[PDB]
């Protein structure tokens, strides 16, 4: 009982992959994880098939609202997709080996690209709510201290022992998302910066917000990084963005408080603009 | 994963207390290392051993008596933790903070937390009292947070805010009321950074902690605060700066608990006077 | 439900006695050899080799370039025991297993521990192949729970609350520094802060920026727990890194840190390492 490794065996991921393949004719190339209140990104998929997480062997469940807890296969702008409508978080009590389960089943499914979205608190002063931020890079604070989904024995059928994360955010797609933005009719620029992961479930104090700023983080949240780390370890291309849902309180004067109701509501507002952005992006994702 | 205590556990404990004392506290006071001497002014004091009270962890560090004391302090109905619990003892934060949810079930509506702290701000001297204006939860950042796991709505919200954590009224009130202490040392206010220990900082660590903007360092307090706010208790916090953390390589001085307890003892009368004035500052239910 | 050392005092004693029974060596100095640094055992004389698998209670090393062997012998005429490879948190080990050998080294009679490691270079002044002497460390896993001393403290080993501000011996530093002018080079000995990070995956550019701005000169994934328990039981401690690679600092670079080049830089550094370690041995005080 000493060793802290994955509770999931390789054949565990396999069983789930298989089950999915025997239960849908869809064969996705792109997997999309929808953050808090962003569950609306599945609206535009055609010929859609829905599975409740409860149906899928080994799948965790979403306990936080509104993470719908459903897996959805569809086409989006020429491309076969699978979408996580709701994700999992460390703060819910899950070990990162659970949080990230689906990612390696996508790989066994044959997905070669993963897009990750999340709600995120604004740390950079010139962001505004409703801004989409292209995740250039992240800072894995839980990672530094030992909280990493890769911890334990490493299966080379999936990846290396020491996989480099410094090219994690696909540079090609950044450049393409950038100029693709001049193609939407938008007032605000597409935002770019570093996402810092923090465990939660409680929200930053003012001093904490200030370390995070000092650290160089542009946005804070409690997800996403584990998933990126396991994706890149199996060689998926990774592309991420955060929806800026609130500016995290950076002075003792404010009487504003960060809260879930407000973040879910910044999500419903933007999901429209979001889905379109994701839509045009699909035709930018490189073919297998 | 999850908190090992069911809701009934906290209830059992509260009811045990509610039927073994007639005291009904409004304020709960957690006593840090060398601050155990603050139960001394409790009138009509009633004392329990942590080992009597169902589900109570034990205090295993010297300077932590392992005793729960109900009484009145400068008129106010208090219950005091004479000794506390740390993460480095091998306790999950859901044990470290356990009493706090119980106090809430007792009807306590205010929590004061006290600790010893190392001084990061060069302006601080041993003996100072630093009001906890804010904290940095370094262990929180990576998963060690007492709220981790399923949330019980009966206590609070899945995502509670912490930027309002330390009552601005009670701090400002404490700041003005400080001239009654007859002191020449000003009253300090700054940031507490929790660090898990049990080993003391390197010079290099001291320096990250400084440049992270923190004024004092300890290994306690933050989890308790977090769960108190989760259930809506008013929170006041202060630190006794017991040592100045080592910030250069040519000093031959080094942090030790003995110096910590020694400085606790030195300031025992000044704390007691300060905490007394503080009971006059808490709003009534 | 208590996070706690899984080893009793008796376990550390069972292991130490076993070594004492099976070897005639009585080591004064213990050396932990990191990734790709195994060849430091080469210059040991009258050597005797134990596979970790033979040693009661010894963990095993699963990373490549960590041989998994305990080697006794003399080096520059000093009685050493060398760990041929070590253990890391990322392997799934609790810090109380990672550092297990150190207390047994202590029960063996060892009074000095020298920790060695590979490290990514953070300080722009460092070249691949430099030896940075660890003047100090930053213990990030320690900041948030991960410390080998967590749980009940055994007072037979040391304090409930030990100081680390003096962890790396000043006198050994200075002696090592001034002794460097011989089989020295046009390249100086480096000195600086090791930051420990858990891994197993390598730093992003952003993470690399936070480490730099935290004051840290080199990054690795071990060592610090070993140092903490060494000082717990009052061993003199000396540390150094081999800068095996420069951590990626900007987004257009196409280089990526990889294990293979960590090990290569090690084999490339063997001779200079050998020379240094034995010049170090001369700088270690006698009982
Ligand atoms: N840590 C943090 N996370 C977020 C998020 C992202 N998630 C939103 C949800 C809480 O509303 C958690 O799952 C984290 C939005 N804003 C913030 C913030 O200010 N802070
Ligand atoms: N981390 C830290 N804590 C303290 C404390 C607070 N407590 C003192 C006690 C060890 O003496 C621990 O339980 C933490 C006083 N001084 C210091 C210091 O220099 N550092
Ligand atoms: N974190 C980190 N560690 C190392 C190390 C030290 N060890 C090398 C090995 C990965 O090859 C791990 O055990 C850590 C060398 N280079 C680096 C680096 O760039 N980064």
């Amino acid at each position: 009982p000493t060793l802290m490794e994955n509770g999931y065996t390789y054949e565990d991921y396999k069983n789930t992959a298989e089950w999915l393949l025997s239960h849908t004719k869809h064969r996705p190339q792109v997997a999309i994880i929808c953050g808090s209140g962003l569950g609306g990104l599945t609206d535009k998929l055609t010929q859609a098939q829905i599975f409740d997480y409860s149906e899928i062997p080994n799948f965790p469940r979403s306990t936080v609202p509104g993470h719908a807890g459903r897996l959805v296969f569809g086409f989006l702008n020429g491309r076969a997709c699978v979408m996580m409508q709701g994700r999992f978080h460390m703060y819910e009590g899950y070990p990162l080996w659970k949080v990230t389960f689906p990612v390696r089943v996508f790989h066994l499914l044959g997905v070669d690209t993963l897009v990750v979205t999340n709600a995120a608190g604004g740390l950079n002063p010139k962001f505004e709510v409703g801004d989409i931020m292209l995740i250039r890079d992240h800072i894995n604070l839980p990672g530094f201290s030992g909280q990493n989904p890769l911890r334990g024995p490493n299966d080379e059928r999936f990846g290396d022992r020491f996989p480099a994360m410094s090219d994690a955010y696909d540079r090609t797609m950044r450049q393409r998302a950038l100029s693709t933005w001049k193609q939407m009719g938008e007032q605000r620029e597409l935002q770019e910066g570093t996402y810092v992961m923090v465990a939660g479930p409680s929200f930053e104090t003012v001093a904490e917000c200030r370390v995070l700023q000092k650290l160089g983080a542009d946005a804070v949240g409690m997800s996403t990084v584990p998933e990126v780390i396991v994706a890149r370890h199996c060689g998926l291309r990774v592309f991420g963005f955060s929806l800026i849902t609130n500016k995290v309180i950076m002075d003792y004067e404010s009487l504003e408080k960060a809260n879930h109701e407000e973040v879910l509501a910044a999500g419903k507002q933007a999901a429209q603009k979001l889905e379109q952005f994701v839509s045009i992006l699909m035709a930018s994702i490189p073919l297998p």
